[PDB]
């Protein structure tokens, strides 16, 4: 078994360091003074990045895989989405969800992603979903933590018997409760609606998700309650606000005040760039607005706030490979976090944030923890982004359970050239 | 010598075809009704997709590779970056400027591009830039058709013997005339600039492209004097728009008026979508301007559209590796240009449409052109697209320039497992 990983670089460190591995978990941490030698037992990152392992905190694998499925979305629209998902109900089983469910989860894997937090559609009386994705939680367990949210999409007041399933949803094992505010008929119902999902995250122990004010619309506000409801509870820790989208269009002035609270509150953030930019907005003509949630300022005033892939290869969202340096990439561009310690800590965004998002407890490369990193053939944040490098070796337990053997280009000029786009 | 191309797939085509090779040049094409087997001279597109040469529209290849050359541009701003550059000075001579731009046209060549055009700062008395590119132009030949554009940065009237220095530059041989009009000091040296650089067009039956409104004021207008001119002179095939972000923000009463003549005057633009969404929208603060020309309501209408790259790993653009099917990636997601046929058109964004712009006469799949093709490891552009594939054979003159190995994804599950993200 493997017992160190050596000449690895570390994200805000210099030089090379040694991390000891011992009955699965590292043991000890250790700076080089140059390269060591290879040998038996010792996985070398060759100057890579080793950082803990990449995070999904918002994805949706009970729709995934779908996309022309019996037909092609070719407006790219919501709404002609919608139908199209309609037309495949027929296929919709338990060992249906089961298997898209499992072909995401192996790219993930591939993509060196051990912690994944799903949403599953709750508004279905069967439940069908829900329980496919229960087993899948199990099967996946030796390669990835599975978070289950319970995620009410029609509504908690607003579909029948809202509330009963959402609980039901928990009584069956789901991690997260969920909620949506700005989809139930009134706003009054889009409060109520809060005050219930607490309580029921109270009453189980169960952390919270909302599907948070995900319209370009400048008076959803549900957020302000999402915070003071978890100040209140002194609970912040334990909750997330999922795409704040309407945030890109609120005024100033009242951003301003609400910032207090969110600081306050200690909630997390969870902005899905790929998905964002591709839904929101659709109701403007020209200009356009973004439509991605206040990212820069919230890393500027310390908020935590990450990033998802939200869905892929749906009716939703066409494509994907469930990567997170390309979820990235996209966020970088779109919220202008361009200069170069900007990029160079993007990773963060989809790491450390991310986890605290999750509230994990064995999360990051410490003496004591799990052995659960991977390395990436970079030499930092802004290397592994600007090459969208693929991941070398993903260790989990201190075993590799993924590994990519890098694609070698050459050009033919007056002699053959490697090239790996680096200058 | 190469013979043929089999088990080929073409887009917009059905099945598989073969295509034959005689003296450099494609001398047939036939389709196949089932699967070839290989043999000697045949080069195996294993039922990948088969496009001509993919396209760089534009590129400024005489600041490529200079980010953090001596310091990193921090604040990511168009400001910053100005600074930056002007810092690093001292290491502007003739040997840089060809070291620096032969790297990233080796990025391109790895990368299936075989055409390139690239603008070079002509408001410099010493065209320093501008000499040492002719020399990279004779020098890269064998591999891509490079075009120079005379780009006078600083403005034609508003910078002093401006208008000299440009056609200076057309007389030691740049192949197209630039112009800079929002940047001129008034609106009427912008108009004024245009009438010049049309008659420096006529005079030396050169191309012509123009920096065009980037800029989100809605008042530049200055693509309607380029759209007018070309139609008057009857050359609009000769002539592009680059940028025309202005576009994105105008009311769209006087964009439908401007949209006939646009058609009418058969003149190319080229949206930039990396560097676009990078810095457009910077004065706004939320919500924030996506800031792309448009591009949609361009490809409804029938109008000659394309992307470009811009700027590599610079102080105005600190990333990319000049990959162009990453650059179509985000021009989908902004322009929203999502829906299944939209995305698998995109490669005409990057291939045909790029060539038109450039004024090809030797460009396309077709009997009697050169043997200039690409093969992409995937099933048609929505895949492609989807999965960023590498280029797994670039052919020129009917010989293999470039190529690249896939990289090879494994994960460990109850037993190994190749991941390819394909379903
Ligand atoms: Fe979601
Ligand atoms: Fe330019
Ligand atoms: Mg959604
Ligand atoms: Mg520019």
């Amino acid at each position: 078994a493997l017992q160190t990983i050596i000449n690895a670089r570390l994200p805000g460190e210099e030089g090379l360091w040694q991390i000891h591995l011992q009955d699965g978990k590292i043991s000890a941490i250790d700076a080089q003074s140059g390269v060591m030698p290879i040998t038996e037992n010792s996985l070398d990152a060759e100057q890579g990045l080793v950082i803990p392992p990449f995070v999904e905190p918002h994805i949706h694998l009970d729709t995934t895989q779908t996309a022309g499925q019996p037909n092609w979305n070719q407006s790219g629209t919501l709404f002609e989405g919608i139908e199209r998902w309609a037309e495949r109900k027929a296929l919709l089983t338990h060992d249906d969800v089961k298997q898209r469910a499992w072909q995401t989860l192996k790219w993930q894997i591939a993509n060196g992603i051990q912690h994944v937090r799903t949403h599953v559609d709750v508004s279905d009386a069967t439940l069908t979903a829900l329980k496919a994705m229960l087993e899948v939680k199990q099967e996946v367990a030796p390669w990835i933590d599975l978070q289950i949210v319970a995620f009410p999409q029609e509504g908690i007041l607003s579909y029948p018997n809202g509330e009963a399933l959402l609980e039901e949803a928990l009584r069956l094992g789901a991690d997260v409760v969920g909620a949506i505010p700005h989809f139930e008929f009134t706003r009054e119902y889009g409060v109520e609606s809060l005050h219930k999902t607490f309580a029921l995250a109270q009453k189980y122990d169960r952390l919270i998700d909302v599907h948070c004010d995900e319209i370009d619309d400048e008076q959803s506000r549900f957020v302000e309650t999402v915070a003071a409801l978890a100040h209140h509870e002194g609970m912040g820790a334990r909750v997330t606000a999922s795409h704040t989208t309407a945030m890109h269009s609120y005024n100033g002035a009242y951003t301003s005040r609400l910032f207090r609270l969110l600081k306050m509150s200690g909630i997390n953030f969870v902005a899905n760039p790929l998905v964002n930019i591709h839904l929101q907005g659709r109701f403007d003509t020209y200009p356009k607005r973004r439509g991605i949630t206040r990212v820069k300022e919230m890393l500027e005033s310390g908020i935590n706030v990450c990033f998802g892939h939200d869905s892929v290869f749906d009716p939703w969202y066409p494509l994907g490979t469930a990567n997170m340096l390309q979820v990235l990439h996209m966020g970088l561009h779109v919220c202008q976090l361009m200069g170069y310690g900007q990029i160079n800590d993007g990773l963060n965004l989809i790491t450390h944030h991310s986890a605290r998002t999750l509230n994990l407890q064995d999360y990051g490369i410490a003496a004591g923890n799990s052995a659960n990193l991977i390395i990436l053939p970079a030499e930092n944040g802004f290397d592994a982004l600007r090459r969208q490098v693929p991941v070398r070796y993903s260790v989990r337990g201190g075993k590799v359970i993924a590994s990519t053997q890098p694609a070698q280009t050459t050009v033919y000029l007056e002699q053959p050239e490697a090239i790996d786009y680096k200058r």
